[PDB]
């Protein structure tokens, strides 16, 4: 009973529950063969979480937000011996995100282009799969011209945040499961209970 607080299995079951509703809903996806869903979420979830939830902190400083009441802070990251991919996920992501004031249409797009990705092995509609990216491409372009009017190359900066995704979604895989160590931290601040 004092570590039934494994809920957050289910928390993180939550999430991920949401990040398929997530790819869903968005335009397109649904239509590809349910094989490509699969193989372009399997491919995918790391950058999309890391993107999600790197936009996510923007508001707070030296964390990562991951759900309901989950902030990750830069001394549990660093104990959980990923205190590098955690400081680079703060610096090129929720850095720029905050400083570019990345809306969460930017974000929604530059996250629908990472889910459809022509370079996953196995895809049966890769061409598909391709001239849908491109379709985010066009909407994107618009997008940031029509609200950004005064900031041309704000679609390049955009666009730039995809490789450093990625670059970090391959480091991510040294897993960054390393925070079910919240497991048992609701327990140890739950027996020093006190001084509420």
């Amino acid at each position: 009973a004092a570590n039934a607080v494994a809920n957050i299995c289910q928390a993180t079951n939550t999430q991920l529950y949401q990040l398929v509703e997530w790819a869903k809903h968005i335009p397109h996806f649904s239509s590809l063969p349910i094989e490509d869903q699969v193989l372009l979420l399997r491919a995918g979830w790391n950058e999309l979480l890391i993107a999600a939830f790197s936009h996510r902190s923007v508001e707070v400083r030296d964390g990562i937000v991951l759900g309901a009441g989950i902030t990750v802070h830069r001394n549990s990251a660093h104990q959980a011996g990923v205190g590098t991919i955690f400081d680079r996920v703060l610096t090129e992501l929720v850095a720029k995100m905050r400083d570019m004031n990345m809306d969460r249409t930017e974000l929604g797009s530059l996250r629908s282009i990472i889910l459809f990705n022509p370079e996953v092995r196995g895809l049966k509609s890769g061409q598909e799969v391709e001239l849908l990216r491109e379709k985010v491409y066009a909407a994107l372009e618009e997008y940031t011209r029509v609200t950004r009017p005064e900031e041309p190359g704000r679609f390049a900066k955009l666009l730039l945040r995809l490789p450093a995704l990625r670059s970090i979604g391959l480091k991510c895989l040294e897993h960054l499961f390393f925070f079910r160590l919240i497991g048992d931290i609701p327990i140890d601040t739950f027996l020093m209970d006190m001084l509420g």
